[PDB]
C-alpha cells in the first residue's frame, strides 16, 4: 500500500533485523552440551553422531553448517535423518588439526543480508525494476501496460503436456502483462504451465529467463520440466548444497563446471584440490570465468530466492522472471530476485499450500508474515487459478475442493481412470478410496529429547503399510506423514522388525514431514496425527494449508490413522471428522465397520 522505494524499505528492513536477530539467539539455544562422538571417514571425510530426536519449523537440513568444541574445529552438515539410520555427520575443513564434546549450530547471516541489500536496491537503483513493476509493487494507481510480443500458434511446449483452457489462458494472459498471479492448487499442473510460461519467455530470445522457489525441492521439481523442453539449464546450487543428489545435479552449475572439455588448467587444479597456496588465486579466476562463460550462455538459470542473491549472478540482469511458489516465501526473500531488473514478473502458487515460516512472532505480526502474493492479491491484482486436477480420485479431492476452492475444483480424471491395475484391496466404502482408522495410543514424551510419539498408532500403520504392499502397491509408492520427529524415527526403526515382509521393501517407503512432500505425489498416504492429548499441536495438525498438502499428495488412496476425539477441537480436523462419517467412513479394527 506504500508510496516510496525508500518508505519500502524503511518498513521491511527494521523487520527483517527482528528476523535476523531472533533467530541468530534461536540457534545459539540448540546447543548441545555434551553428545559422543566418534573419528571415521568417508579424501572428503565425514563421519559421525546421534542427536536428540526434536522437530522445528526449520529444521537441520543439508545446507546447514555445524561447529565441535570441547581443540576448535568447524565444518558442514553431511548427514540427516532419515529412513537409512538416523544419525549426523559433518565434513571438517581442516582434517582433524575422542569423544565427549559440545555441538553448536553456526548461524549464518546471508539469507537476511541479501534480502536486506535487496531492499536497498529496490530504493537506490531505478534500473532495479520496470516503472510499472516500481509503481505497483508499491500499490500506486497506474494504467495497464500490455506488453509487446509475439504470441506463438501453439501454447504447448515441446516435450510438455498439452493444456486445458485454465491453462492456456494462464500462459496466454501472462506473457502479455508484465505482472500476473498464478494459483496453482493441488495437482493442477502448476510447473507444467509455469515451465511452459518459461518456455516461450526463453523463446522470445532475450537474455536468461531467471526461475525461482523458496524450497530446493520446488527449484528441483520445476527444473526438470523446463529441461524436458531441450533449452539450455543452469541450475544455481548453494556452495553449501553442493554435495546434495537429485533428478537433476548434472543440470548443476558445479557440476557443468567440472565437465568442462574446454577448459584444462582448471580442470587439471580441480584434481590437485582432490587431496592450495597461490593456485586458490588462479583456481578462484578460472572458476568465476567458467561459471560467468555457462550462466551467461543458459536459457534459464533456476535457484532459490535468496539463491537468486549469490554473488556469481552479480550485474546479470533478467528481464523475465518468474517464481513458484511464492505463497510459501516472505516478501524480502521473494522480492531478492525481483530486483535483479524485473519487466515482466510471474508470480505462481496457492496461499491454501505451505506458507512462509516465520520464527519471530514479533516480526510475523509487525508484517512479515505476508506474502508478496497474498499482499498483491489484497492490492486487487485477480490470480489465475488452475482449474482442472490430475492427481486424484475424485473422492480424495471432493473435501480438499470444498473447504479450499469452494467446492469448484474440476476433475481431470474420473473414478473409472483412478483404480489401480493389480490393486486387491476393496476399501470399507466400494466407491470411495479413503477412510479413518481410529486408534486411541498412549501418547509419550521422545526417548531422548522433546518431540513426541504413538506406539499404538505406528503399529496400526505398519499394519496398513503391509496390507496395502500385499494388495499390490510398490513401496516407493506409498508414504507416511506424521508431524513429529518423534513418530518418525520410531517409524523407522519398528517398520522392518513387525513388518512380515522383507526388510528393505519397508526400508523404501518414505516417512517424512509435510515439507518433505511438496509438490511430489505418491499412490498412497498414510497419516500419523499421534495425538492423544488435546494440547495444542504443531503439523497439519493445527495449520490448515499444512493439512491441505497432506490430504493432496495421493493418487489412489489414503489413510489417516488418529484419535478422533484428541483432535476434533481444531475448526478444520472436525469438518474432516464430520465429512467422513457422512461419507460412510471412519473404522475400528482391521475387516472393520462404523464409529461413534
Amino acid at each position: 500500500r506504500y508510496e516510496d522505494a525508500y518508505q519500502y524499505q524503511n518498513i521491511f528492513g527494521p523487520l527483517v533485523k527482528l528476523e535476523a536477530d531472533y533467530d541468530k539467539k534461536l540457534k545459539e539455544s540448540q546447543t548441545q552440551d555434551n553428545i559422543t562422538v566418534r573419528w571415521d571417514l568417508g579424501k572428503k571425510r565425514i563421519a559421525y553422531f546421534t542427536l536428540p530426536k526434536t522437530d522445528s519449523d526449520m529444521r537441520l537440513m543439508q545446507g546447514d553448517e555445524i561447529c565441535l568444541r570441547y581443540w576448535k574445529g568447524i565444518g558442514h552438515v553431511i548427514k540427516v535423518p532419515d529412513n537409512y539410520g538416523d544419525e549426523i555427520a559433518i565434513e571438517l575443513r581442516s582434517s582433524v588439526g575422542t569423544h565427549n564434546f559440545q555441538v553448536d549450530f553456526v548461524w549464518k547471516s546471508t539469507s537476511f543480508d541479501r534480502m536486506q541489500s535487496a531492499l536497498k536496491t529496490f530504493a537506490v537503483d531505478e534500473t532495479s525494476v520496470s516503472g510499472y513493476i516500481y509503481h505497483k509493487l508499491l500499490g500506486h494507481e497506474v494504467e495497464d501496460v500490455i506488453i509487446k510480443c509475439q504470441l506463438p500458434k501453439r501454447f504447448t511446449a515441446q516435450g510438455l503436456p498439452d493444456l486445458n483452457h485454465s491453462q492456456v489462458y494462464a500462459v496466454k494472459t501472462v506473457l502479455q502483462r508484465p505482472l500476473s498471479l498464478i494459483q496453482g492448487p493441488p495437482g493442477t499442473g502448476k510447473t507444467v504451465t509455469s515451465a511452459t510460461i518459461v518456455y516461450h519467455l526463453a523463446r522470445q530470445g532475450n537474455g536468461p529467463v531467471l526461475v525461482c522457489a523458496p524450497s530446493n525441492i520446488a527449484v528441483d521439481q520445476l527444473t526438470e520440466k523446463i529441461h524436458q523442453t531441450g533449452l539450455k539449464v543452469v541450475r544455481l546450487c548453494a556452495k553449501s548444497r553442493e554435495a546434495i543428489d537429485s533428478p537433476v545435479s548434472f543440470l548443476a552449475l558445479h557440476n557443468q563446471i567440472r565437465n568442462m572439455d574446454s577448459m584444462p588448467e582448471l580442470q587439471k587444479l580441480q584434481q590437485l584440490k582432490d587431496e592450495s597456496s597461490a593456485d586458490e588465486k588462479r583456481y578462484r579466476a578460472l572458476k568465476r570465468t567458467a561459471e560467468r562463460e555457462l550462466l551467461m550462455n543458459a536459457d534459464v538459470i533456476c535457484c532459490t530466492c535468496v539463491g537468486a542473491g549469490d554473488p556469481r549472478l552479480a550485474k546479470m540482469q533478467f528481464r523475465s522472471i518468474l517464481i513458484d511458489e511464492s505463497t510459501q516465501a516472505t516478501e524480502p526473500e521473494c522480492m531478492v530476485p525481483v530486483v535483479l531488473g524485473a519487466k515482466q514478473l510471474i508470480l505462481v502458487g496457492d496461499h491454501c499450500q505451505l506458507g512462509p515460516v516465520v520464527m519471530c512472532k514479533k516480526a510475523a505480526k509487525a508484517g512479515l508474515s505476508q506474502s508478496l502474493f497474498e499482499r498483491l492479491v489484497v492490492l486487487g491484482i485477480r490470480p489465475i487459478r488452475l482449474q482442472v486436477q490430475y492427481r486424484m480420485h475424485p473422492a480424495l479431492s471432493a473435501f480438499p475442493s470444498n473447504i479450499f476452492y469452494e467446492g469448484s475444483l474440476q476433475n481431470g480424471v474420473t473414478a473409472a481412470d483412478r483404480v489401480k491395475k493389480g490393486f486387491d484391496f476393496q476399501w470399507p466404502q466400494p466407491d470411495k478410496p479413503m477412510f479413518f482408522y481410529v486408534t486411541q495410543g498412549q501418547e509419550e514424551i521422545a526417548s531422548s529429547g522433546t518431540s513426541y510419539l504413538n506406539r499404538t498408532e505406528a503399529a496400526n500403520v505398519e499394519k496398513i503399510t503391509t496390507k496395502l504392499l500385499k494388495a499390490g502397491a510398490k513401496p516407493d509408492q506409498i508414504g507416511i506423514i506424521t508431524p513429529y520427529e518423534g513418530q518418525r524415527s520410531y517409524l523407522v526403526q519398528y517398520m522392518q522388525f513387525s513388518g512380515s515382509l522383507h526388510t528393505k521393501l519397508y526400508q523404501e517407503v518414505e516417512i517424512a514431514s509435510v515439507d518433505a512432500f511438496q509438490g511430489r505425489e505418491k499412490d498412497f498416504i498414510i497419516l500419523s496425527c499421534v495425538r492423544a492429548n488435546e494440547h495444542q499441536g504443531i503439523g497439519f495438525l493445527n495449520d490448515p494449508r499444512r493439512l491441505n498438502v497432506a490430504l493432496t499428495r495421493a493418487r489412489y488412496g489414503v489413510i489417516i490413522v488418529g484419535n478422533p476425539k484428541a483432535l476434533s477441537k481444531q475448526p478444520l480436523w472436525n469438518h474432516l471428522l464430520n465429512y467422513y462419517k457422512e461419507q460412510k467412513v471412519l473404522v475400528e479394527g482391521p475387516l472393520n465397520n462404523l464409529r461413534e
